């Protein structure tokens, strides 16, 4: 078994993030964009693009309305479907509070489920800037695409701004957002590629992500002193995703290391995350060794069912 990858962008801000990750390049992941806007998706360079609603919006974007979006995904089912074809697993990103994305992302997701594909959600939540209308749109959207999805991650835009001065450029901010997605696809990637010697492989993904809600993601990298206490609790602490790990009854986590990990760090770590969740989690723990690696490791959880 090698899982089927697929990364769907739908909306403008769903492609934004695909379009960085295209740039970037990963191996054995397929890209599709979605789109309502058939000026924005020709611009884009992903091999499947699935231009939605021509009859509706005569290839303009759903002017940021919902309605819009969901006629549109409808529309265009059939091709949906044909584009899906073959995934076991479908990441759904997109930017709640538009038209696009917050109609058709949950219909697009629905579709990945109703095939068999672990179907992760990816979004974000609107600026405080942009307004009441936009956030009140984007919250039903985040309710549609929770109910669409086996798990769901939401990134709330106004977390951005405690990550920069007063400097920093918009698209360097937007790329942090960004690197929540492409880090948890490469994440899985090295899962599925890669033998541990704790091995997880992609069923013990299923057990914690299949028909769950929103979920807690995130990565801790140290060093040196106390690096397995400060690698987990780096990872746990995923400061642009609304949900925190407190609670949590499902838990997947892997330790990376060099040969020197130690099984007393190991114990640490996993305390860390333990002490966090609830009482009865349900934790399914791995480890790789890799020998290229010297005084580095990395520590990667999700944490779901609340
Ligand atoms: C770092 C990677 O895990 C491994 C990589 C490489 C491996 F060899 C092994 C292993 N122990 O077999 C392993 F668990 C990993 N990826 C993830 C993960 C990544 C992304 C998500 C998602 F889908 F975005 F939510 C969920 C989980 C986790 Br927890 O751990
Ligand atoms: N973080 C981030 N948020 C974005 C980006 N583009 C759009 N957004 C957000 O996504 C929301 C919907 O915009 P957009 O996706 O362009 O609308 P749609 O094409 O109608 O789905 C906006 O209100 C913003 O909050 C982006 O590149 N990065
Ligand atoms: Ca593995």
């Amino acid at each position: 078994h090698m899982a089927t990858l697929k990364v769907i962008g739908v909306g403008g801000g769903g492609n934004n993030a695909v379009n960085r990750m295209i740039d970037h390049g990963m191996n054995n992941v397929e890209f599709i964009a979605i789109n309502t806007d058939g000026q924005a998706l020709n611009l884009s360079k992903a091999e499947s693009k699935i231009q939605i609603g021509e009859k509706l919006t005569r290839g303009l974007g759903a002017g940021a309305n919902p309605e819009i979006g969901k006629k549109a995904a409808e529309e265009s089912r059939e091709q949906i479907e044909d584009a899906i074809q073959g995934a076991d697993m479908v990441f759904v990103t997109s930017g709640m509070g538009g038209g696009t994305g917050t109609g058709a992302a949950p219909v697009v997701a629905k579709i990945a489920k109703e095939m068999g594909a672990l179907t992760v959600g990816v979004v974000t939540r609107p600026f405080s800037f942009e307004g009441r209308k936009r956030q009140t749109q984007a919250a039903a959207g985040v309710e549609a695409m929770k109910a669409a999805v086996d798990t769901l991650i939401v990134i709330p835009n106004d977390r951005l701004l405690d990550i920069v001065d007063k400097s920093t450029p918009m698209m360097e901010a937007f790329k942090e957002a960004d690197n929540v997605l492409r880090q948890g696809v490469q994440g899985i990637s090295d899962l599925i590629a890669v033998s541990g010697e704790v091995n997880l492989d992609f069923a013990d993904v299923k057990t914690i992500m299949s028909n769950q809600g929103s979920a807690l993601m995130g990565i801790g990298v140290s060093s040196g002193e106390n690096r397995a206490v400060e690698a987990a609790k780096k990872a746990i602490s995923s400061p642009l995703l609304e949900t925190s790990i407190v609670g949590a009854q499902g838990v997947l986590m892997n330790i990376t290391g060099g040969e020197s990990l130690s099984l007393f760090e190991a114990q640490e770590a996993a305390d860390i995350v333990q002490d966090a969740a609830d009482e009865d989690v349900n934790m399914i723990f791995g480890t790789v060794i890799n020998p290229e690696l010297q005084d580095e490791i990395v520590v990667t959880v999700i944490a779901t069912g609340f």
